[PDB]
């Protein structure tokens, strides 16, 4: 049982790649060499009062950690850049999520900029019955009350279904 | 031998020290001392999210030295189940029902709070979304494009139009 | 006997001492030893990818299969002098940046807060944009729709025509 020592040793920490995802069960199968695992858990960003979900992709690289080389109970740590998921940025001053559809969410502390960028689609901020929606063709604000505090300038036309009440002058140009 | 076994341990969070940023964990019948966990970031940018009681993870201890082991959380279980099952979305879900998610099939970023508030603040400017209101506040508010209001419009100051102003 | 050195080498406490941004690699130090250029575990490397380079002085652990440290991988995120715990709440999830910016959700207060001391927040979808900066909030789109009673605390300037479906009433 001395070869078992180096066996367990070698099996404790394994470089591996995702080959299968059981989404409903939240498990992955990984491959290290010509060995394929059973259904194993991956470490997510949070699994408590807060939970995060981001299933590892097939082809994603990481490391499997198995207590005493008990590989049937190993857990997977993804996030190794590779052909299935390359480094999405190269800046010393940025924290960036990039998605397959070209979307990205990034903070840059050199430029002091938070950027939510979608080539197409919708960004939605909803709290109860209130909503800010940014889409390809519109920005919409919906609420029981819409309050604009400050000088407002409209570069365009304005159409109002209900009454318009002004506390000052109302002056046209035509 | 014993080092071998002690180097990588399956464990569950059993106590949290918020001020010290440490947790105690349990593996089998063994309970650890106060240990650090690996956060998402600990450099120029830092992230904070304390592991919860009952949160499962792994303890890594160099040369079996469990007194200095570090904890990697995030294993789904009773204290925190997988909050989604989609292959095309990335989701934060919170205990109060709030969620922040991006879906790359639908091309949608969604920030959803059942109740409460979302605040985007830059210097003195703010966009605030709450149960009863959306409010914009800034030294200058600029709307570029044709504006349509389904409702009434009340303006405290003057209304100055560059064209005609017509009622019905 | 030779297994001891290997065991010891499999899991190492370490600190970043060099960063190669272009190659996405780090050199770490443990004891008197400095690694070659090694990979770190990012938050995501699949269809979804995340980027956040470990900082010099950031502490973590190196994992090396069979003690082969030349192929070791780095797990960062151990709070230390190069980056301390940025919060202490049991009810928050928080990013805190070096310029004082923060993004945080608090589930006791039911609040999502994006806070920048200065700079810009930009939400861009196609050609539409909501932008918040020190001196302005701007909405830009082929169409801007406000659904609900709108109250303006200030003056209103409109370059184009104004059409009202009810009364238009001034003070003067
Ligand atoms: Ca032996
Ligand atoms: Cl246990
Ligand atoms: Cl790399």
């Amino acid at each position: 049982v001395s070869a078992e020592h180096d066996r367990m040793l070698a099996a404790m920490i394994l470089p591996c790649v995702v080959v299968a995802v059981d989404l409903a069960a939240a498990r992955v199968r990984v491959r290290s060499g010509d060995w394929t695992s059973g259904w194993l858990r991956w470490h997510s960003l949070a699994a408590g009062k807060v939970r995060h979900w981001r299933a590892p992709s097939i082809g994603e690289q990481g490391v499997l950690l198995s207590p005493s080389g008990g590989v049937s109970m190993g857990t997977f740590i993804p996030g190794l850049y590779g052909d299935a998921g390359t480094a999405p940025d190269n800046s010393a001053s940025s924290e960036t999520w990039r998605f397959d559809d070209g979307a990205s969410l990034s903070y840059d502390w050199a430029a002091h900029r938070y950027r939510v960028e979608l080539p197409s689609g919708t960004v939605e901020v909803r709290v109860g019955a209130s909503e800010v929606r940014v889409s390809d063709g519109a920005v919409s604000l919906k609420a029981p009350k819409i309050s604009l505090e400050g000088p407002v300038e409209i570069a365009g036309t304005l159409t109002v279904s209900g009454d318009i009440l002004g506390g000052g002058s109302i002056i046209d140009t035509a």
